[PDB]
């Protein structure tokens, strides 16, 4: 989704333009610093206007109900034209999106088919992997439209604008949520085996998938409500437009929705969960006395010659079960194995690679949030900033073709199911 503006307003008109000199108008993109109206005149030129004022609101009202030569430079301003931004987009991104659309679609249909036909959807983990691949496809469906939009202009109309925007973000938000669920799932399997026996069930997975999609809709509602297509001086766009009375509210809101859900939240999860997972994996192991039933606790004998900081492999062979009196020989490793712990390393790869490709975007959004602070709220800065945003978005969009390549890089069962058709 590009709200990349064709032009933005960093000033307005000083005095009311004569109504009859105005041909047409457009409302500027919410990607812009400031709420704005650009008026097109009965000369080719165009100028900036404040949507607050009754004259502007009345002019627009009249122009919507509808559908002499002056030098108005004395009191009006030309908008910031985003020539460089759009020219770079149209040149480079079409062949990339081609590329990732091809690899991505094939990739993610294969994963889906395999998860349903070979790995058979046995547990919640399989369910989330499946919903991840479906989120990735929903994002892919939209890519051919975006590439065209970049090369040319929006020509799919308003409904398509609203539904494609919907599918993009639903795909985005749900993709994030399922990577998070996959991480949390593996954390419970490894650490809190307590609750993991209820949580790992297929029914549990489906109930939490259904809720998750629904929340991904709620998350996406404002994006759909405020988005529409619009004629901007005989070029059509697909972008969002916020009410000028709540403009900053919405801008801040929607941007931080994305930073918080996309960067902050999953970073907390990842750190926490992989700190957790490492501690459990590195923990000293307990043992049980075969005849006795007594459990040796390697963190806990204050009565025997036993160092609380050491496990069973350091205790001399002379050691005898305190409860019953048999020697060390009669101890086994207390039957504890992480069979439940099926796919930890894969999820950690997927989680890391997600950051690799999407962090530059979330960072550039924070730069855009604090545009005002860095004095980036001017024409020349915003063109560099918008250009960074198109680049980092491009990177980000690439990631939807990568998941299914990881399933071969660090997976195993996804490789072996291909030897089926050679032998
Ligand atoms: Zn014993």
């Amino acid at each position: 989704a590009a709200d990349t503006p064709t032009a933005c307003c960093f000033s307005y008109c000083s005095r009311q333009i004569p109504q009859n000199f105005i041909a047409d108008y457009f409302e500027t993109s919410s990607q812009c610093s400031k709420p704005g109206v650009i008026f097109l005149t009965k000369r080719s030129r165009q100028v900036c206007a404040d949507p607050s004022e009754e004259w502007v609101q009345k002019y627009v009202s009249d122009l919507e109900l509808s559908a002499p030569i002056y030098d108005i430079n004395y009191y009006c301003s030309e908008p910031c034209q985003k020539i460089n931004v759009k020219q770079i987009a149209a040149r480079l991104l079409p062949p990339l999106y081609s590329l990732v659309f091809i690899f991505g679609f094939v990739g993610n249909m294969l994963v889906i088919l395999i998860l349903i036909n070979y790995k058979r959807l046995k547990s919640a983990t399989d369910i989330y992997l499946l919903n991840l691949a479906i989120s990735d496809l929903f994002f892919l469906l939209t890519v051919p439209f975006w590439a065209h939009y970049a090369a040319a202009q929006w020509d799919f109309g308003n409904t398509m604008c609203q539904l494609l925007t919907g599918l993009y973000f639903i795909g985005f938000f749900s993709g994030i949520f399922f990577i998070i669920l996959l991480t949390i799932d593996r954390y419970l399997a490894v650490v809190h085996a307590v609750f993991a026996l209820k949580a790992r069930t297929v029914t549990f997975g489906v109930v939490t998938s259904v809720i998750t999609w629904v929340v991904a809709v709620f998350a996406s509602l404002p994006n759909i409500i405020f988005t529409r297509s619009q004629k901007e001086g005989l070029h059509y766009t697909c972008s969002s437009h916020f009410p000028y009375s709540q403009y900053q509210f919405w801008k801040n809101f929607q941007t931080l929705k994305i930073v918080i859900l996309g960067l902050v939240l999953p970073l907390l999860v990842m750190v926490i969960c992989y700190s957790g997972i490492l501690k459990t994996l590195l923990r000293m192991k307990k043992y049980t006395c075969t005849v006795c039933g007594y459990i040796y606790n390697p963190e806990d004998d204050p009565d025997n010659g036993v160092n609380p900081g050491t496990d069973f492999k350091d205790i001399p062979d002379d050691w005898v079960c305190p409860l019953c009196g048999v020697g060390k020989d009669q101890f086994e490793e207390v039957e504890e194995e992480k069979k439940r712990h099926r796919d930890v390393r894969l999820i950690f790869t997927i989680m890391i690679v997600y950051f690799l490709f999407w962090a530059p975007y979330n960072i550039v959004l924070l730069l855009n949030t604090f545009q005002e602070f860095f004095g980036l709220n001017n024409c020349s800065s915003s063109n560099a900033l918008d250009q960074a945003m198109q680049v980092t978005e491009a990177l980000g969009m690439t990631h939807c073709c990568i998941n299914p390549i990881i399933y071969a890089f660090v997976g195993e069962e996804f490789r072996n199911y291909l030897l089926v058709f050679f032998q």
